[PDB]
DNA sequence: CCGCCTTAC
DNA sequence: ATGAAGCCAAGGCGTCCTGTAAGGCGG
């Protein structure tokens, strides 16, 4: 099993929250931002203790007190602004139908059966529920709904024949998975995702409009570049910017735009099948939480996707008999082709 | 103690302070300032001496006498206004309760067990009194309420229903703590602060508005710009109305509303709540290492304040400003790691 | 401690009396001499 | 599991 | 079309520019 190069094509592809001011003159510009120098203190561990407690005194309560400056990119909201517009596109398909390698006939057909006896036992509607509650809910501005008045979704489905279907005022109205589930429309978006999946060259585009309420200059947080950087200390430059924006150029001026990879991140933050089980993590391999650094579903706990997929042969025929438990095997079944909706290196030996 | 990976996000977000010009038609426009150069005398100790020592040999009657000019940016109020109007918005948060980043299950769980004990033991009403005081007495506007005839603070929280919060004339009527819990609104916005600390996923929004009645054509005074390798006194702006206008920071904003650390080894006014307590008068720090009242040195006992909060009862001078302190930097602070 | 003070002075001069206010520091060959520092009003 | 390993405009 | 566009002097100092993670390979 595992062959030495099995690999998937991810089936739920976004890219971008582009941001755009609206005046209450009801017209769009991009939303900028300036490079900003601020002078903070003093304020690190390390620059008034070496190993483990106190240096004999070079940091001297004068030393300690001298103002360090930095610089960071600002974005706000500008004044006399109405509210921020983040307009954002998802495209589902059904890649996860077919293994983008080869190299094993057996575990090929294998994970196509398996796909399609999971499809025909239980349905997409649970996953397709998960990975569309926190497209609907503004999961995927991150951090720019906290702090917030107010935000409306908005999104344009495709193929789709009506009107574009609209979620009011979410931190009140749509909380809980029953208040998503009463409004006209969840079926109909919910069965074209279905179809996506469950069919051959199946698409459900998604173009979604998000309007956000934020009070008077309230701070925009955009996605930041990673840039490893080192040329020396004395002094390359006394500024090395700290908080640089991913950006893009919108109407001939620079925007920030919130990631493409972090987007996706925000849509796949449906596994609460670990374990414990506290909170949803980021579907992945090692089921590894990024705030709180360590790795729920470690491969000793036995329940990581490379454990999980070496028992796929036991699900065909569990997927069979009558009938699968509501406990942990759903659940493995769930996570499973969450991970083949998403991944594509399934190789280790080696890779 | 210390586990390599320690982050804290802010729980108190403040915003630019906007400048506005009011007429006495009621109308309002963004205030502007000018670069004008200026000429001084030669007044520098390092022209006239050399090092600590005596004249140099060349800074004779006639060189000291020739005039140096500067380039200063000018902000006054323009003649024949009514007032001056700032605006911005704070946000209080619940971010103190758990960190962002931690490494550490064990470290994690004694800040949580820690924050929710405090909160528990000692109530949030001293903390949410002290930041809610100075926004209240418009500290935020630094130096622009001394020389000053008269400034007015109007707050509209939320969430909220009845009519927005007015404190008048900041001189003679809210001069000590007692005048701010009088008439009607402060028990009922110094709580939402408390839920707002209290409750996970709790926010309490203030937008603030102050009116400054200044002399004619008096100077105004907002945050000036850093950048360094001529124009001394380079100012902060934005642009209003297409037209460029000082703006008062958004991180000096945030310093005025956390001046509420007066408990640094013996007391005299007020710091700014930092990890080795500095003051920007006199260039010392207070709580500097040392004394052991730094961060670092009170962090690393928490298990000890675990122990002191559980039993009755905490001796009100040492164990109480201590817990304080330490709360006051984790709705601060972030990062708290080493090596 | 705070003291401010409204000064307003009437000046009475002759016909077409010349008034001297304060003169620009400028940058610096072209023909200028006193440039006057102004502000805007009404 | 353990140690070896460099240079920057 | 007729002619010219004057000069003189200077350009301050003090202080600082954060920290964490994140190997391949042969043995």
């Amino acid at each position: 099993k595992l062959p030495t190069n099995l690999a998937y094509e991810r089936s739920i592809d976004p890219s971008d929250v582009c941001f755009f001011v609206v005046w209450p003159d009801d017209r769009k510009t991009p939303l900028t931002y300036n490079s900003r120098t601020l002078l903070g203190q003093m304020e690190a561990k390390s620059l008034a203790y070496d190993v483990s407690g106190q240096p004999i005194k070079s940091a001297t309560a004068e030393a300690l007190a001298q103002g360090n400056p930095h610089q960071v990119d600002f974005c706000h909201v500008p004044y006399g602004a109405s509210h921020i517009e983040c307009s954002f596109s998802v495209s589902f398909s059904s890649e996860l139908r077919q293994p983008y390698k080869c190299n094993s006939s057996k575990v090929k057909q294998t994970l196509v059966q398996l796909v399609e006896l999971y499809e025909t036992k239980i349905g997409w509607t649970e996953l397709a529920t998960r990975y569309l509650m926190n497209i609907c809910n503004g999961k995927w501005l991150w951090k720019n709904t906290r702090k917030a008045y107010c935000w409306n979704i908005v999104l344009t489905p495709w193929p789709w024949n009506g009107e574009k279907v609209g979620f009011e005022d979410i931190r009140t109205n749509y909380t809980s998975r029953q208040d998503f589930k009463n409004n006209k429309n969840w079926s109909a978006i919910v069965e074209m995702i279905k179809t996506a999946f469950s069919s051959t060259d199946g698409l459900a585009i998604f173009e979604v409009r998000a309007t956000l309420h934020l009070p008077t200059n309230a701070m925009v947080r955009p996605s930041q570049v990673f840039t490893e950087k080192e040329a020396a200390a004395a002094a390359a430059a006394a500024t090395q910017n700290s908080r640089v924006f991913q950006s893009t150029t919108i109407d001939g001026e620079r925007s920030p735009i919130l990631g493409a990879f972090k987007t996706g991140a925000a849509i796949a933050t449906i596994d609460d099948w670990y374990p414990e089980a506290t909170e949803p993590l980021r579907v992945g391999r090692f089921g590894v939480h990024r705030e709180d650094v360590t790795c729920y579903r470690h491969p000793s706990t036995g329940k990581d996707f490379f454990s999980i997929l070496q028992q796929a042969e036991h699900y065909i025929e569990v997927l069979s008999a009558n009938k699968t438990p509501a406990q942990e095997t759903i659940n493995d079944m769930h996570f499973l082709m969450a991970n083949l909706i998403k991944g594509g290196m399934f190789q280790h030996k080696g890779d």
